[PDB]
């Protein structure tokens, strides 16, 4: 009935049109060391975040899930300021990134001491049921991530802790898959440890263009996410046209009640500013929060996707996911 | 004539008895995501640090080089509070940790953009000549680190940026070697790119117990640090007994003008508190800031080492290094 947001409990029936994976702030681990040349511009960042929320609102979005990992710039008080200003529901996460794009040392050390998995579980429980730091804000989802072609032993501690915390809380699990791999493995390993497939979103599924792969993942009953629309030519990502072709295939197979769509935008980059060089810059020009509604969804309409199906993906699925 | 400390410029003639490598604060990268259960307790942390500064003061220490990496909890305003309270000089660093104990994703990403090495030089320069963040404190040393058996291509970016920055500033370089490897390779690679051997300290050289390895590194003209006295049974460390035996052999060969000593303490761990399991716990029991002066230094004296040699290592060498 309720979900925890950055503005406290909101009824699930009032979530409305929802983007399941968007980052208002994000920084790659290691950004914290470049503070002198890449310090956080709080108020200009707010204006950018707020303006992104307003772009999203102009297409009817009422809720955004922001699954920024704990050490990647997750800032719940900042997200609360966005939501208070814009009236948008924002759900944040508890969790850590995968090995190759994260900071493994800290919890690697605690595995050596033999308390890592228990420490992760305790973090998850605290941030789900009490609050993050002193913000008073509970996370609404557990964020999980796995490496390319592998759920490493390090990563599996988080999967196991996540399953245990979901058994205790009912919290939704949202995942990251690296370069279109481990989708079925993620679902199977979480289920092995008692997670609920109805509360799982396997992410970055648009990273794999083989509809057999998605069907392997869908058979577990989980949700999948085509959540990187507009990312092309980097992090191994396929083209948007490949994303559209794979999605139409599944949708023409009757899989609407399990598919959610998003962009995985980074609206404010933490650390030092940058501009992508000449080739990616072109491929990445549609990586913004209006892309799905200005470009992708008109194309889906022309391919015969009906409003009820879209509405199923943007409204019905998040509502079922969080209830 | 002057070195920058966390209380502005200090004459090199006034540094006195110096510990070349001690961490007041330190956290393994990834500690930033454990904020709810591992918050930084400022008051108590200050109390603990101030006490470490006084324990060092009672054995004549007037200066400490704190080489904590930028993303490992380096906190120059906090260090300044310790120094102002205690009168100790504290010199801090600019630098990143090696791959296996750090967060590479951030600067790995900037290498894809082609800007990483330049960005690292820009960071070194700003922190050495302008200030860290808005603290007004300049780093006094560049901190470098490499992996076990390799100076990776990621690490080499920082090595080349450090050599570049030293050519511009005359700043001292302090290094971390992993598990007794790559001492000769660090010196050779730094000198290849124009770095000054009189301004380099190759660290954790006590991790290697073969005097030929040490002599190989010494042949480059650089300083070397037996800076891990008290660490045993962890991180591949050999015993203090092995440390002493190696150190006596070098001192008996006349190498005292190139050797410096320290413990590499972590006086306040960042993130969540922990307790070492019982095998490691007793082996580590001497890892504190008085161990040199209570245990190691007097046993060296019993073995014939003269007071003027010790003073060369604790006083003469830091003075030579920073001038
Ligand atoms: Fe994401
Ligand atoms: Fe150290
Ligand atoms: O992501
Ligand atoms: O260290
Ligand atoms: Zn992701
Ligand atoms: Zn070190």
């Amino acid at each position: 009935e309720m979900v925890e947001t950055v503005c406290g409990p909101v009824p699930v029936e009032q979530l409305g049109k929802t983007l399941i994976h968007e980052h208002f702030l994000f920084g790659y681990p290691g950004f914290q060391g470049d503070v002198t040349r890449g310090t956080f511009r709080e108020d200009e960042s707010l204006r950018v975040a707020v303006e992104a929320a307003e772009k999203m609102k102009r297409h009817g979005i009422q809720t955004v899930v922001d699954p920024t990992p704990n050490d990647c710039g997750r800032n719940p008080a900042f997200l609360r300021r966005v939501a208070e200003e814009t009236g948008l529901n924002i759900i944040c996460a508890t969790g850590y990134p995968y090995e190759g794009e994260g900071a493994p040392p800290y919890f690697q050390f605690r595995r050596l001491l033999g308390t890592a998995e228990d420490d992760i579980y305790d973090m998850f429980m605290a941030e789900l049921t009490e609050g993050i730091a002193d913000t008073g804000i509970k996370a609404g989802v557990i964020k999980l991530a796995s490496s390319k072609g592998r759920i490493t032993e390090y990563e599996k501690m988080f999967f196991r802790a996540a399953a245990r915390a979901q058994k205790e809380t009912g919290a939704v699990i949202i995942t990251h898959t690296q370069e279109g791999t481990m989708g079925p493995e993620q679902a199977a390993y979480l289920l092995e440890h008692g997670a609920d497939p109805k509360k799982i979103v396997i992410g970055h599924m648009c990273g794999n263009t083989d509809p057999d792969y998605h069907r392997k993942t869908l058979a577990y009953g989980v949700y999948i996410a085509f959540d990187r629309f507009g990312i092309q030519g980097m992090v191994g990502a396929p083209t948007d046209e490949e994303r559209v072709r794979t999605l139409l295939a599944l949708l023409r197979d009757g899989y609407e009640k399990q598919i959610m769509l998003s962009h995985d935008t980074v609206n404010v980059w933490l650390g030092r500013p940058f501009t992508l060089p000449e080739p990616f810059a072109e491929m990445m020009k549609n990586w913004h929060v209006e892309h799905l509604f200005v470009n992708i969804i008109p194309a889906l309409k022309n391919e015969g996707i009906r409003d009820e199906v879209l509405e199923q993906m943007f409204i019905g699925n998040p509502a079922a996911l969080f209830s």
